[PDB]
């Protein structure tokens, strides 16, 4: 149970209790999905104590919809959030464990109005190392990539008759527009795919010139992420095949495979890249964690050694010369033992 | 100066500095709109010394086009954030100011890690008076408030051939689709509108209902909020003028004026609807203040005493019983001295 790797936290390292603030955190704990946005809510674990979920007075008779179980409770507006929590612990609280990452001083504060100078510990730090490694529900992450797919498929299409980038975002968008993408789409043309600030304009689109994609859902809770690059009508030489350098992605797909450095495949392919000589202007990270979140660990940066295991992140590659002739290709993907795989399916080699 | 304003403070309470988190809080003090999403970046006022402005390594070249001015410097992801603050600001550093609001505990324990036992000082009351005045750029919620008009358009229209709730908030979002909406777009039909989580989904409109509408965009900075509600076919007679009681909104548009209580309109409103005895069901807030968000001061609750000057909010009064026949209606305005206006346009009576 991933509540009760907390537990086992608070108790080795003597601390009381938790109150856990990042509403991702929140569902990766309690499979509900709340958003208090101004308000307060928290879920309160303790060493051997039964579990407590704190909630605005409106968001409750929900939360026993998940259900669990976890004792659930609230606060109308007229009251104050901090008050309602000491009037529900007892028991006596010197340690609370909170996510630094999120957790703001107006809160901590309002802790400390009531509970006194209690100590705060980082819980960061643990929640990152268990969304490193998943299994549960890569089945869920699995279909988010295959939804990217499909709107790479629609993407496609859409450039065709006066178009503009933001009519193709638009459209994708539209879809239902199944809830939430993971990340702004981009739609870029040509040299607007090298820029570092890059982003999809009502512009229409380049003929004989390169359309970069990369986009990615919310599924109901986890997340994808990909990059393709296409062309649209007959593509020039030289990008004929700044694709090919980058498609080689292909030199780190199942090549793959757990215990191997985090210098590992941001040598694969940055090496590869100087191969035909662009090592510099592929200049960012090779590589970035993926779960509930679109970016997590772990890094794939060069420079320190973090071995490979049962994790998520992903593979985006590309050469960027400011004024260019546009180019990256990306999937995610997860370790398993094989062989491995990607989230998304779609062709790395075509041209609309 | 909004700037000027906090020297002024930081001079009047004997802080040295601040370091300013809340990504609303920069633009509105900078005209820059910057996202650091994980990374680090803030506004650094002094009592008497040039303002300085932190970024990530990459954001910086382009903030120099707001640009004021303001010393712009960075950090490549290579070095701390907070090193690089340091090591920039010379001079002693005794108490910094921060948006207790906004900012985390892995912030301020990072600031400590490289400054010392530092005192923090609560800024955000202060952002806070300033921003519930504006009259800078009312101009600017003027826009926005005309494109909620303009979503009222075309969401109207679209309720016509099998169409979805959905279908039509889709339609709507696509429009360009002008970057950002305030907040969730609503589309709730009949008693869908009464549910205290009432949500569009994909459901197709029924009629001889009501449809209610409740939404907003975000225009380059700043934000509107409306809700209409229209009926789809020959409408109900109950639920024909359980609209009048709350078209009657008009028991407070130029009823207005400077200076009188909080208790106040939500006086003209919540009496006027018990007057037909609906005084329960219509069970939250009659209003909230609007401006570079969606939500902001004055509250317009019913108990304290709020006086009204010269101000943003809204006037959403709506009756709901659950398995109603649904009905809010809402405009957001500001206050002059006349009379006062409406952000938004459309017709309080109408049926399609
Ligand atoms: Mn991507
Ligand atoms: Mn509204």
């Amino acid at each position: 149970s991933k509540i009760e790797r907390i537990s086992a936290f608070l108790n080795d390292k003597e601390v009381d209790m938790t109150f856990i603030t990042n509403p991702t955190t929140l569902n990766y704990l309690t499979g509900l999905a709340i958003d208090p946005h101004e308000r307060i809510a928290g879920l309160m674990i303790f060493r051997d104590s039964t579990p407590m979920l704190f909630t605005p007075a409106l968001e409750v008779e929900k939360a026993k919809e998940h259900t669990s179980g976890l004792d659930i409770f609230g606060y109308e507006d007229s009251q104050n959030p901090w008050e309602v929590v000491k009037n529900h612990v007892k028991s006596d609280v010197k340690s609370i464990a909170v996510e630094f990452s999120d957790i703001p001083l107006a809160k901590t504060e309002g802790l400390k109005a009531q509970f006194g100078d209690i100590n705060f510990v980082n819980l960061t730090p643990l929640i990152e190392r268990m969304r490193l490694i998943k299994s549960a529900d890569i089945e869920k992450m699995k279909v988010a990539g295959d939804f990217a797919d499909k709107c790479f498929e629609i993407g496609f299409a859409t450039a065709a008759e006066g178009v503009t980038e933001s009519d193709i975002v638009a459209k994708i968008e539209y879809e239902m527009g199944v809830p939430q993408m993971s990340f702004d789409t981009l739609v870029l043309s040509g040299a607007r795919a090298a820029n570092p600030h890059g982003a999809p304009e009502n512009v229409e689109i380049q003929e004989n010139k390169l359309l970069l994609f990369d986009l990615g859902v919310m599924s109901g809770g986890y997340a994808s992420d990909a990059t393709r690059t296409i062309a649209i009508g007959q593509p020039n030489d030289f990008d004929a095949e700044i694709h090919k350098i980058v498609k080689e992605q292909q030199a780190a797909m199942d090549f793959i495979k757990p215990g191997v450095t985090a210098h590992e495949v941001d040598a694969v392919a940055r090496d590869l890249i100087t191969k035909a000589g662009y090592g510099e202007y592929f200049n960012h990270r090779l590589g970035h964690g993926i779960g509930m979140d679109v970016h997590e660990y772990p890094s794939i940066v060069a420079g320190n050694d973090l071995v490979i295991q049962e994790m998520c992140f992903s593979n985006e590659p590309g050469i960027y010369i400011p004024g260019k002739v546009g180019v990256r290709i990306e999937d995610c993907l997860y370790v398993t033992e094989n062989g491995c795989e990607s989230f998304t399916h779609t062709d790395h080699d075509l041209l609309i």
